């Protein structure tokens, strides 16, 4: 709808900096409105969810298993491990890892993972052979969240992002039973309250995966809609603004206030 454009655009200028929106119909994939859509922007944590993906598709051809046990080191524990801190001891599985990735954005979890597929080289191949040849990891935590102005390392684009995970929870990619796994870690994602689900009314779904890294750096990924079933995909990223975090999490609450208000 315009008027969520014109948020956008508010946020813009209000952040002093770039903002990069898209909503999809999940049902048709028509894009429904789309701004700065061929734009790169730092994934940050919301590359966990893409991780989680070719983790499944490699469960689905039986490389991979959900219950195999990992097992870790104090030295694999980088900055922010709320989950696999506990867990020196008795290991974690596949799926505890993924579910530590996506619901509490651990970090370590997600290089274990990525260990898993054979690093981000081996994330982005995986994408490419999806049909997105545009998003690229590059580098794992924390540095993948450095958002080096101009640095393209690391980044989606609003539609390239939006469309790759259209195909992930709802394409032919994985297995139904990895589709409902992927969007039920989603939907039960914890570190996301002051964005999106801050405007979600009473019964609507969401199923979403927040990102944050450095100089600004911020988004979410979602699929989401009314009557206790998601409908839509909307991506936000921006990068580049001095703002507190607060203040990014209230632009992004504003956005999603007005697709809301006027699905
Ligand atoms: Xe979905
Ligand atoms: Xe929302
Ligand atoms: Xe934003």
């Amino acid at each position: 709808h315009p008027e969520t454009l014109v948020k956008v655009k508010d946020a813009e200028d209000q952040l002093g900096a770039r903002v990069g929106y898209i909503e999809l119909d999940l049902n048709s994939g028509k894009i429904l409105e789309s701004f700065r859509p061929e734009e790169r922007f730092p994934m940050m944590s919301t590359f966990k969810v893409l991780l989680c993906g070719a983790v499944l598709s490699r469960v689905d051809a039986g490389q991979e298993q959900l219950g195999r046990r990992i097992h870790y080191s104090q030295n694999d524990l980088v900055e922010y491990s709320p989950v696999t801190e506990k867990h020196l001891t008795d290991g974690m599985t596949v799926r505890e890892l993924c579910s530590a990735a996506i619901t509490m954005s651990d970090n370590t979890a997600a290089n274990l993972l990525l260990t898993t597929i054979g690093g981000p080289k081996e994330l982005t191949a995986f994408l490419h052979n999806m049909g997105d040849h545009v998003t690229r990891l590059d580098r794992w935590e924390p540095e993948l969240n450095e958002a080096i102005p101009n640095d393209e390392r690391d980044t989606t684009t609003p539609a390239a992002m939006a469309t790759t995970l259209r195909k992930l929870l709802t394409g032919e990619l994985l297995t139904l039973a990895s589709r409902q796994q992927l969007i039920d870690w989603m939907e039960a994602d914890k570190v996301a309250g002051p964005l999106l689900r801050s405007a979600l009314p009473a019964g609507w779904f969401i199923a979403d995966k927040s990102g944050a890294g450095e100089r600004g750096s911020r988004g979410i990924i979602a699929a989401l809609g009314p009557d206790g079933k998601p409908s839509r995909i909307v991506v936000i990223y921006t990068t580049g603004s001095q703002a507190t975090m607060d203040e990014r999490n209230r632009q992004i609450a504003e956005i999603g206030a007005s697709l809301i208000k006027h699905w």
